[PDB]
């Protein structure tokens, strides 16, 4: 069929709305995430009678091949959405109700700085196709936009899901300048990360730090170097549960600082043994007593400085 | 071919039924699982008879393009099901028997607390589109629902497969539609996990604990640190089996407690050596004799408390 | 078109034959594999015949849509096969020759309880739809059953490919159906497993057993714990290819026994050192001399018992 | 629906242009990258010239069918592009307007002689085969060639996206064809590779070097060999990413040099101990004092020479 | 439509030809690779011929569904090729041209008997069925077989791409078929393997060999066991990318020999210590002095013998 003819020079406003259901498969290396959700639309279609009569006040059912369906394309999807219509219901005289379920691989930026304690925003951009009838503009209705409060997004909690009309700036053609933006606010749950990552590494570092209460060079060497090996193994373990991020990160800075501390500890042990052999035991004892207090305080101050630098 | 016309405004009850064939590929990171099964509806027609002659008592077999096949849609599937019709034989009495086969990827939430001893319940939802003549009521046929007793899911044993009628309760009550829920209770076989994971860790921990019968500081340091390295390697080895779970788990708590015990053992060894060097062998011996009984009892009590907290 | 007339009171026999072309991608975790083969059919239809008067060629071609073709459905397949009809020929007496070429992926159980030295059997099931007029039965033609010489599975050698000519009839959903069974026996090529897996483990164990010829406590501790670390590392190489079976296996039993032996060796070393420190060297010497012979004999007997248990 | 007739012998020209949207999934081992963009075309056909003087005022508009759209294909793609048409329009004189959106995966070789600090160039080739009755040649419309401001690649900086105006015509398969070239120049962001890789290995090497201030043989052996093990683990972690090339890169040369330095350090330690045992301590002291200064200077000189060779 | 008339004495002969565009993704464990190429056909049809008079100068250009096109299939492919027709032309005498571009995945065995320095041959098989009226055979058009200059494989270099002109005619399921063989010979780029695998192994072995110049039991144990631990990781790395074979390769034999050497070294160290403790130092000195020369010579001879056995 064909879209309705113009009635009174009033543009055909399409009241769009996304009813999110599922979010999963957040592949971070390619920065893609699949979405399973509904899509509700309503375009006022007066002057095209669809059984308007009091005796026929019943709700009429229409199929996909019954009325003109506006064509809306997602901008940032790898392929066209695989959409199946759930139902189409039209009032005897008034608007039209539409609902369909689709799946699509969406591409949105995913910042990973301050990774354990970060928030993310997901964007879906919508555009409409103008046809032989009057010009079509896009508007959002707040009655249909929302979730079912049973979203199966694990590891994150949804804070808001809103929309706003924004201009479209890409290959402008005096048209198609009424794109839509949908923002999904999510926040990572950071509780399990503490016992899973942070505490064991601190335990390993504190085990390495016990060499300042000993004077046995072999024992100190074994302690520090085997603790470094254990740290490398734990870094291998951690690296798996984390996407490949070719940029600086809070966790990477912490790891680098840990490596630096290991190097400084090795230097201190070597200096102490060298002085003891060269027969300056008072100087060696002074150095080790100073180190016992110096190391944790410097570690804590560096942690505070780095946290302030990264988290405003 | 159209849906049957109404007779006396009696709603038509469709006796649905799902017969499982294959269940496989229970992926937990994506929180999905593919299923291959049957589908049967027992809707009957009254006005539109199908050769109801006594002489032609032979069962009439029809192609899909011979009658009206109801459109049933699954709420929580990624894509539309592949409808592979099996057989459509309609008796001249009036009732219709239908069979088909589909292979759809189902989305269902999973819980991985008490991971080695966990049980899961998988859900399948159904919906039917109302027609403009009258309303279609969804019902459950008890005989049709069942399995073939050769459904093979690796690592799980299937217990029951039942169906109930529940209200839709969706925020988009287009037609006050109904819904169906199919539940598949399963359990995990946990016996192999004991020899595969639990016992080697206990052996490694006891090997670590053998340092309380020795006085050689270098030997004790080597034992404890190499045992810690072995524990880290075993954790890397066993990380490949657990799903990537963004919340706390019984096994994770056990591993964290093991790390804490290693740290405490290192501290105890350091204290013993420091006392011996400071020439307090009585205190050193008292502490090292106390530890031999202190460590296993505290470990057992912590295990009991953790088990009670996680399993009620 | 309509099925052949039921004037022939005897059941309509449909000869069947599957000729393999290649087999590939034998999956272990999902226990599925993909196939590519011909599908032959043959039956007699007196409704359409040929005469030499029309032509002396004695062979008549046809189109799939102009001839009643029985419908054959696979049972244990993830999706529908991709059928490619080749040619249809009609004998002058009414014998029809049908041919196709398909590809599909088959679901079949696997049993890795003798993993290095196990054998498997892959099944393909065929069913035929009943018809109102006549009765349909399935038969097996041995001359149409075979396999190419270029069929190969990476790591397996094919023994035989036969078909059970005995259908297992059953009544499902008030309908009678017939089934066929095609069996493909395979065996795993285990020769490479010996020098790649078994012998290095024996070498490492024999290296660790050398601690019974020395009295230096530190050297014994280093030997035993470092060999334990090496065993843990080698287990990763072993598990990088072994399928994740959630049940008991011969290899898992061997590995668990190895862990137990390591624990017992650590215990023996600790006991010897403790006895030597308390100025009782004769008992320590007796213990180590006894262990030197005790360990290999017990290991051999346990290996024999396990081999008898899992292969008897 | 048919090639336009030439006046006497003139060929036909089509003006193209690609507007990027986003680039992602740039593989290093596979040497492939994905893309999705807009494709614009324009060509002149005087057979369907519009006449606004008498027959209508508005210019012609069409649909994806019932109009000839020339065959435009990509040479270096794995599969045919997935495209959907967005707009078609026809000018009164005869020139046509076309637009579509596509997504494809492109094959292009990469050069890793300067892997941490390298820049690449990606090629996209278009082509069209001349039909019998009318040769076709391509052209570039600079007003349409460009990239979106949101075009971002993870870890790369985009510098330019231009097209070579001159086509490369050649006779292939007894037909004349024309080819366009699109070039995308990018540069890697190298900062994050410094603290993640470069510095930890230097720290480990210095920890290894620290053994020249010691005279205990066991401590030196422990230091050097454990640092070698740590280097091996780090090298495996690094090599998990970079692919293998027929030529020699920079990182591989650095790693090989580090291995050589470790071997020489082990040799020096063994020589020092052997000389000390034979009661010649002065030579051992001279050798170790020489090595203390010899090693870092040679390391620095070799690094400078490698930097000059690879980047000069 | 219809097969060409068998008025000509010879059977129907089709001239084929494949022109490679690019090859990629040569999987090693699955023994597969992907291809993108053209496909040209040519045969003789007595009908459809036309006279250059009556506008017959224009050579006819039909489309599929208007002529009889022979069915040609690839034997060793996982799925049917994704093909699109390019152009069909008919010469006035009666010969028919044909062109088509496709992409497919090919199955072909490999031979890793000389894995680092091996050469492979890849096969693509074309087959054709037979029709009732006439018989069909294949041929090779020499001037239509070739490859682009941009055909590159990652890790290999392409030598030649020819075709065996002699078909293999045989009867398969009561019909005669003809087959063609296309061979692609490639050689491996082995330069990257030497400085990444071979030399570090030799360095580690030489480092472990330094225990023959020492007399301290603990240092020797540490050296040998830590070198074995380092060797195991390289074994894992090498075995990751090399599949399992029923025969014995070169690298596996080298690795097994290295394991044997490590075991013998451990035995020698233990024997030396046992003799030294027993107050027999001269015999131990003789043993270690003999071993110093014995080990490298035996290693060199064994390497030479293995190289002669596998490559000669
Ligand atoms: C030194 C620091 C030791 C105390 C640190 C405790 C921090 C919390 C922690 O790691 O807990 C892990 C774990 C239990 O976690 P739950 O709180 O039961 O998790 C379920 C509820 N979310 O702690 C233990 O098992 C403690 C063992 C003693
Ligand atoms: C954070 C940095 C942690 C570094 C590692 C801690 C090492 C502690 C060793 C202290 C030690 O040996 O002291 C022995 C000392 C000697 O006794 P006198 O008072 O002289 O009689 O005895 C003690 O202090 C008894 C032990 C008390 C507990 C020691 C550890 C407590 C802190 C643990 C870390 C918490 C985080
Ligand atoms: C010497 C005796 C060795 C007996 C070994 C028996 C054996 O291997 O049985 C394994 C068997 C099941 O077979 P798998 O295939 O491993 O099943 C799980 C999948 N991996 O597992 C078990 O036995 C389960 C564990 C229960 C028994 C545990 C025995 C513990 C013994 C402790 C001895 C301590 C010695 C102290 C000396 C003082
Ligand atoms: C569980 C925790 C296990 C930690 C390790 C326990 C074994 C330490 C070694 C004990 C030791 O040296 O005892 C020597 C002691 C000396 O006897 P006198 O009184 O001097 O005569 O002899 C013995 O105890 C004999 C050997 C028995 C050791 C086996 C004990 C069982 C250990 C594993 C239990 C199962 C888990
Ligand atoms: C140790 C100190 C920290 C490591 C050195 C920091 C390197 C950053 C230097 C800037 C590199 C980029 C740049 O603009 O330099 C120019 C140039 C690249 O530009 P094109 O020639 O176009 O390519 O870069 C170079 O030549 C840099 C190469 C030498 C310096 C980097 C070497 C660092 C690692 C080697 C030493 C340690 C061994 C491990
Ligand atoms: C790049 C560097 C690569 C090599 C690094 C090896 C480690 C540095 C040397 C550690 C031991 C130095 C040492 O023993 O010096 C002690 C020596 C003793 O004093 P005298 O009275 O002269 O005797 O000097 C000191 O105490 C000075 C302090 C030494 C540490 C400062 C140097 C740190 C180097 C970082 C690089
Ligand atoms: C490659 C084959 C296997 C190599 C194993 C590693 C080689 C170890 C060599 C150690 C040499 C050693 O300890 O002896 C040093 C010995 C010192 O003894 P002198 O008193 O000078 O004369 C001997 C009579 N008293 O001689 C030397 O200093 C020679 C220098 C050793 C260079 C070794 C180079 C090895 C290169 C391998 C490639
Ligand atoms: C098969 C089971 C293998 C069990 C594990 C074996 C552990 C290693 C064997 C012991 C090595 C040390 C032997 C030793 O020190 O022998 C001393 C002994 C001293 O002799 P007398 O002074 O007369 O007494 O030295 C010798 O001459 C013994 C010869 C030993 C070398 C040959 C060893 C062969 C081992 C084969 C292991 C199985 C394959
Ligand atoms: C000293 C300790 C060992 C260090 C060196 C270990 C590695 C040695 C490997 C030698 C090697 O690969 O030689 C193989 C190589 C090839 O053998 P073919 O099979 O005949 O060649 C193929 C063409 N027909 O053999 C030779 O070239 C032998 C020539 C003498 C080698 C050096 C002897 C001195
Ligand atoms: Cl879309
Ligand atoms: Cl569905
Ligand atoms: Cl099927
Ligand atoms: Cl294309
Ligand atoms: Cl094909």
């Amino acid at each position: 069929v064909s879209p309705p003819p113009p009635i009174a020079d009033e543009p055909l406003t399409v009241n769009t709305g996304i009813y999110l259901i599922e979010c999963y498969s957040l592949d971070d290396k390619a920065e893609t995430f699949k979405v399973n959700a509904f899509l509700s639309l309503s375009w006022k279609d007066r002057r095209l009678a669809f059984d308007p009569v009091r005796s026929g006040v019943r709700v009429k059912t229409y199929e996909p091949e019954a009325i003109w369906i506006p064509e809306i394309r997602f901008v940032n999807v790898e392929n066209a959405r695989d959409a199946d219509v759930v139902d189409i219901s039209v009032s005897p005289d008034g608007t039209v109700q539409y609902l369909e379920r689709f799946s699509a691989r969406v591409l949105s930026p995913l910042d990973f700085r301050r990774y354990p304690f970060d928030s993310q925003t997901l964007h879906i951009y919508l555009i409409v196709r103008s046809v032989d009838t009057r010009n079509i503009v896009l508007a959002v209705d707040l009655e249909k936009v929302g979730k079912n409060d049973d979203v199966f997004l694990t590891g994150w909690d949804i804070e808001s899901f809103t929309a706003v009309v924004k201009p479209a700036n890409f290959a402008l053609e005096d048209r198609l300048e009424s794109k839509l933006d949908y923002q999904l606010r999510i926040s990572r749950q950071y509780f399990s990360y503490i016992p899973n990552i942070i505490l064991p590494m601190l335990f390993i570092l504190f085990i390495s730090w016990t060499a300042f209460w000993s004077t046995s060079y072999e024992a100190n060497v074994t302690l520090v170097v085997s603790t470094l090996i254990a740290h490398i193994a734990f870094n291998i373990l951690v690296e798996t549960n984390l996407p490949k991020t070719p940029y600086m990160t809070y966790t990477g800075a912490i790891i680098f600082m840990i490596y630096l501390f290991y190097f400084v500890a090795v230097i201190e042990v070597t200096v102490q043994h060298y002085l003891k052999v060269e027969s300056q035991p008072a100087r060696a004892a002074s150095i080790t007593r100073a180190s016992r207090i110096a190391f944790p305080v410097v570690f804590l101050l560096a942690n505070i400085i780095l946290a302030f630098l990264f988290f405003g």
